[PDB]
């Protein structure tokens, strides 16, 4: 791969290094992927291929696959932020609301689109979510999910993250369906209002009980169906919920209502993408340019 010149490296990813590197031939600037394996599932070859006719606007571009000698490589177009840092580099002042309102606007299209066309994220996080300085955010990595698998450390034994995992999922429920994004979006959403992660669990018991404190320990009547799920133990504490007025503070009533939709219990009951953009929430949307110092 003398294809290209590694520029630096822009992090170290779940499934392996990403670089920024210039293609020799064309100039392009990329960020190139290398994927963990002793033979490449072929199956897993199929499915990322797939990817790379799933286009739009706010989601990143996948220019190429490239398998060989039992390393696989993803090309993608390149973004010079990501919202974890935007997010930390804002901390004193925080991100104002119009460009909250428009960033949730935008990731919200993205998921539309590839909900449409069946594909899941599943692991949505500030950090893979790109910024550029004409006021576009971005979703990467969308259907890698499912292509492969999630392990609990990266390549580099580094600790993933839990802070935005469903419910559904810690519970033990074996079929993810487009709701767990949606999950994932909310606690983004109130992060940016915030300017603190909504539930930072450090293990998968304390994400649980994280949820449970604040939004009260799910029942039958909340959740049709919630004490029969794999992981659900009677044993559970079972804590009282509390206003969101508490949650979220300052928001106003139209991005409280819309973000107790997008955190619902019953993944059947949460908001849909399509949904949440005909929210009164997004009535006067509009799209700012960020101050990002390159
Ligand atoms: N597609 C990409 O461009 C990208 C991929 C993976 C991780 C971060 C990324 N960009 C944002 C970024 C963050 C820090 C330094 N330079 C770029």
């Amino acid at each position: 791969m003398e294809n290209f010149q590694k520029v630096e490296k822009i992090g170290e990813g779940t499934y392996g290094v990403v670089y920024k590197a210039r293609n020799k031939l064309t100039g392009e600037v990329v960020a190139l992927k290398k994927i963990r394996t002793e033979g490449v599932p072929s199956t897993a070859i199929r499915e990322i291929s797939l990817l790379k006719e799933l286009n739009h606007p706010n989601i990143v571009k996948l220019l190429d696959v490239i398998h060989t000698e039992n390393k696989l490589y993803l090309v993608f177009e390149f973004l010079h932020q990501d919202l974890k840092k935007f997010m930390d580099a804002s901390a004193l002042t925080g991100i104002p609301l119009p460009l909250i309102k428009s960033y949730l606007f935008q990731l919200l299209q993205g998921l539309a689109f590839c909900h449409s066309h069946r594909v899941l994220h599943r692991d949505l996080k500030p950090q893979n979510l790109l910024i550029n300085t004409e006021g576009a955010i971005k979703l990467a990595d969308f259907g890698l999910a499912r292509a492969f698998g999630v392990p609990v450390r990266t390549y580099t034994h580094e600790v993933v993250t839990l802070w935005y995992r469903a419910p559904e999922i810690l519970l033990g429920c074996k079929y993810y369906s487009t709701a767990v994004d949606i999950w994932s979006l909310g606690c983004i959403f109130a992060e940016m209002v915030t300017r603190r992660a909504l539930f930072p669990g450090d293990s998968e018991i304390d994400q649980l009980f994280r949820i449970f404190r604040t939004l009260g320990t799910p029942d039958e009547v909340v959740w049709p169906g919630v004490t029969s799920m794999p992981d659900y133990k009677p044993s559970f504490p079972k804590w009282a919920r509390q206003d969101f007025s508490k949650v979220v503070p300052p928001l106003d009533e139209d991005g409280r209502s819309l973000l107790s939709q997008m955190l619902h219990y019953d993944p059947n009951k949460r908001i849909s993408a399509k949904a949440a953009l005909a929210h009164p929430f997004f009535q006067d949307v509009t799209k700012p340019v960020p101050h990002l110092r390159l």
